[PDB]
C-alpha cells in the first residue's frame, strides 16, 4: 500500500512510521511546511502507526531528541513514540479488508486527517484545538495534551483490567474529536476499507 504523508502545518514536523518492532519504509523524515512524503507499506501489515514529532534536533547520524513523539532518539523510528502523539492506526489486508482509525489514547500533539485516496470508504479527522483547550493537569510542557493514563498511571485510565469506563479526561478528547478513540474501550471509530487501499495522512488539514 502507498501512504502519502503531507505536512500542511505552518511548522516543520518529523513524520514517523512504525509497526512497533520495525520501521515502515524509512521510518521517519523531516517534513517542512507543505512537503509530502510517499511511503510503501507491505500488504498484511498489522498494527502500523503514523504520527508527527515536533521540535526535533538531530545530528548527522540521525540521533537526537524531539519534544513530542520521540522514538528512542532516532530520526528513523523503529519503535513507537513517546506521548503525546495523535495516532493514525492501520491494519492492512485482514481477511480481505483494511482497517483504519485515528486515536487519542496516547494523547494529542498535531491535528490530523487520515483518508483513503482510493474508492470504497470514508476518512476520519481530528482537527480541533485540543492543545489550546487541554485540561491543566494533562498539559505537556514540551507541547501537546497527554492522555490520562500517561499522566496518572491508574487501572481505570489505562484500562488494565479490561474493565474501565469513560472518564472526565476521556470525555474531553471525545467532545473535541468524536471520530477518534478517546480511551481503550471507547465505542470503535474504526473505518473498514477495501483490502489494498491507498491513503493520505495530512497534518494540520484545516490550518
Amino acid at each position: 500500500a502507498t501512504f502519502e504523508i503531507v505536512n500542511r502545518c505552518s511548522y516543520t514536523v518529523w513524520a514517523a512510521a512504525s509497526k512497533g518492532d520495525a520501521a515502515l519504509d524509512a521510518g521517519g523524515r523531516q517534513l517542512n511546511s507543505g512537503e509530502s512524503w510517499t511511503i510503501n507499506v507491505e500488504p498484511g501489515t498489522n498494527g502500523g502507526k503514523i504520527w508527527a514529532r515536533t521540535d526535533c534536533y538531530f545530528d548527522d547520524s540521525g540521533s537526537g531528541i524531539c519534544k513530542t513523539g520521540d522514538c528512542g532518539g532516532l530520526l528513523r523510528c523503529k519503535r513507537f513514540g513517546r506521548p503525546p502523539t495523535t495516532l493514525a492506526e492501520f491494519s492492512l489486508n485482514q481477511y480481505g479488508k483494511d482497517y483504519i482509525d485515528i486515536s487519542n489514547i496516547k494523547g494529542f500533539n498535531v491535528p490530523m486527517d487520515f483518508s483513503p485516496t482510493t474508492r470504497g470508504c470514508r476518512g476520519v479527522r481530528c482537527a480541533a484545538d485540543i492543545v489550546g483547550q487541554c485540561p491543566a493537569k494533562l498539559k505537556a510542557p514540551g507541547g501537546g495534551c497527554n492522555d490520562a493514563c500517561t499522566v496518572f498511571q491508574t487501572s481505570e485510565y489505562c484500562c488494565t483490567t479490561g474493565k474501565c469506563g469513560p472518564t472526565e479526561y476521556s470525555r474531553f478528547f471525545k467532545r473535541l474529536c468524536p471520530d477518534a478513540f478517546s480511551y481503550v474501550l471507547d465505542k470503535p471509530t474504526t473505518v473498514t476499507c477495501p483490502g489494498s487501499s491507498n491513503y493520505r495522512v495530512t497534518f494540520c488539514p484545516t490550518a
